[PDB]
């Protein structure tokens, strides 16, 4: 689970259930090559684009499939309206 | 782990996972010659330059490979644009 939409730049508190016997990791990639956190609920900071985590739980040394969540970004609100030069 | 870009003159607070029968080591030198700290999450003041951490536990009388992390100190901001002599 994220926390919600990120404003562009902006850090994610993501987060799982908890699992006794249990090691937890999280990966940027879907290959699970990149690594970005070993906790339970870790944060993410500089999130600018939407990007996908993935979650592998081992347990007594065997390994789930990846388990992943999205996060979305808000959108850059317009520039505002001023008027024309004084 | 490290905590992102450090500011230069800041501090770090380096992360790991928790290990039950663990003792916990941390070594700015990648020899393990200097010794920093000794505890799960440490931190470590008056980073000014990029410097790298080495981490050891020692698990029930082993000791496993140092592993290790990069700490990189954001660029010096540019010197502002102040007019000429009034």
């Amino acid at each position: 689970f994220n926390n919600g939409p990120v404003c562009r730049g902006s850090s994610v508190n993501l987060s799982t259930s908890f699992i006794s016997g249990a090691t937890y990791e999280w990966y940027a990639d879907a290959a699970l090559t990149i690594l970005v956190a070993t906790s339970q609920n870790p944060t993410i900071n500089n999130i600018t684009t939407d990007s996908t985590f993935y979650l592998v739980i081992t347990v007594n040394g065997c390994t789930s499939a990846a388990g992943a969540t999205t996060v979305v970004v808000h959108p850059t609100p317009t520039t505002p309206n001023v008027p024309s030069n004084i």
